[PDB]
């Protein structure tokens, strides 16, 4: 029965991502925009657990993966999350999976 992403090995995370990727693909062909975005969030989360939170630092600003020209300013890290805010948007704080920050 389903393991949480935080308990999976790399091999399990990769298999979960492959499965989610195929559903995301069909959702896209069918035009199920909301279902597609749900699968993409899960994929981002699974990817985050294959990255190193240490590569990210408070005060640093990063390009946002899947969104050219947009940047995120990191206030602080927690687990596989970076809390901070998008520059081009409102100063509202937001938690973003580290997989959505373009590596150094």
């Amino acid at each position: 029965e389903q393991k949480r992403y935080s308990e999976m090995t790399k091999e399990e995370l990769q298999q979960e991502i492959a499965m989610l990727t195929e559903k995301a693909r069909k959702a896209e062909q069918m035009g199920m925009v909301n279902e597609y975005a749900v699968y993409e969030r899960k994929i981002a989360m699974a990817k985050a657990y294959m990255l190193n939170p240490a590569d990210f630092h408070p005060g640093e600003i990063y390009e946002i993966e899947g969104a050219p020209g947009e940047y995120f300013k990191v206030r602080y890290l927690k687990g596989v999350f970076a809390w901070g805010w998008r520059l081009k948007g409102n100063g509202e704080e937001e938690a973003l999976p580290i997989s959505l920050l373009r590596k150094p």
